[PDB]
């Protein structure tokens, strides 16, 4: 049994990115970019006035 | 029984990036850019007036 | 019984990065740039006034 | 002179089973089930009453 | 002079099971069942009322 | 000169099971099964009545 | 900011003269002739009168 | 900032002579003739008067 | 900054000259010639009358 | 200067006899039979009566 | 100067016989039969009469 | 100056024979026959009447 009350964010899964996997007999490589992200920023705020008033309630029952 | 109340945040998962995994007989390999990240902040504010208000309750129950 | 009752934050797992895994007879290599990350702040704030207000109760019951 | 006088039973023989004898550069390579056999019971019985009455004579001759 | 009077039983022979035998750059292999074979019970009898009466002469000469 | 009189019971021969021979390179290899057998069992009985009446005489003669 | 003022004389740049890079299974190779120059003479005069007057004022200016 | 005022003579830059950089399973090489060059003479003079008048002011100037 | 008043004669860089460079099972390799040079004479004159009258100012100047 | 006054007899020269001479990846090879000769006899004679008469003059002259 | 007077008998050269001569992942080989000769004799008479006369002068001048 | 008179019998030369010379994962390799020769007999004879009558001069001269 599996239960997921709540998930969010940055969750990516399961990526795969390559170049020249199995490469045989390759000339010169120059400039590859396989950067997967620059900044990871979950609050980026200039000038905000931030003010979330939330009641929140995370209630998941498994009864067996 | 996997039972998950709440995940947030900068969580990814099996994430795979190579370059040239089984090269051979390669030439000259320059500049390869693979960085994957820069900068990890999760509260970046700039002249904020951060005032958040949460009531919030966690309560999540395996029941056997 | 795996039950998580809250999990946040910066938590990426199971990332695999890798240039020439098992390369043979490769030439020069050079400017390989394969840096994870450069800055870890959690908190990071300019002239900022940060005040936040939360009650928040984590009850997580696993009864057998 | 090659003389066989009675022969039976399992006996195969010059049998080659094999899977990617000169593979190369696979990436996955999952669940190859090359079982030859799984029992050997010559006399396998169940609420049998085994009562053969056999008389028998093996004689072969080589004359030089 | 090759002379047999009498063979029987389980005797296979001349058999090769083989996977992979030159393999070259393989990321993965899981799961790999070569198994040959799992029970030898000559005689493997249930409730059974084994009463057989035999009268065998092995007689195979070689005259030269 | 080769005489065999009488020859019976679990004899294979000249049998080669093998993986990866001159494997190289190769990233992970989990959960190989190559078991040649499990039991070894010559009379294996369960609530058996064995009353076999047998009178066997093995004459083979090699005359020179 | 780059600035040449004068530049002469002999100076090639980023040439590659190859031969059989990669090669495989050749069975003779014979009077390969990757000769890049034979002399460097700047002056090479025979029977010469050898009388220029030349002034020459190399004024190259960067101003920041 | 890169300022050159005067570059002459001989400069050959970024040259590559290569002969069977990855060569593999080659029976005979022979009579491989790589020479770069043979004789460097800046001044060869035969049966030469020589006699140049030259006034050079050689001024590069980087103003910051 | 980087500034060059005055440069001249035999300078040659970044030159790579290579045979067999990762060579395998080679049977024979020779009269290989890799000579880079054979002889260095700046003035090399032969019944020369040598009279050059040469007035230079070398003048390069940074300036912060 | 190349002279042969006289020359005679079983005399091959510049023979290549070669079977997969760059095989790769080739399965079983049986029964090659690459014999160049058996048997070297140079007077064979059976009930023979070998009665040669010669009168041989062998003269060959380089004058310079 | 090469100057040869006489030669006779069995001389062969420059012979090459070769089996498999950069093979790579071959299977079993099996009975390769690379016999160069069997018996050498160079007078081989079975009730033979052997006589004979023979006046051979073996004169090569080479004057300079 | 190379001057050869007289020359017989058995003298071979520049002869090469070789099996699998370069092998890389090659299999059981069984029964390779490479043997040269047997038998070296200059004079074999059987009930033979060996009578020869040789008047032979031997003169090779090199005048400078």
């Amino acid at each position: 049994n599996f239960l997921n009350c709540y998930m969010s964010g940055f969750h990516p899964s399961d990526i795969e990115v390559d170049l020249l996997k199995n490469g045989e007999r390759i000339e010169k490589v120059e400039h590859s970019d396989l950067s997967f992200s620059k900044d990871w920023s979950f609050y980026l705020l200039y000038y905000t006035e931030f003010t979330p008033t939330e009641k929140d309630e995370y209630a998941c029952r498994v009864n067996h």
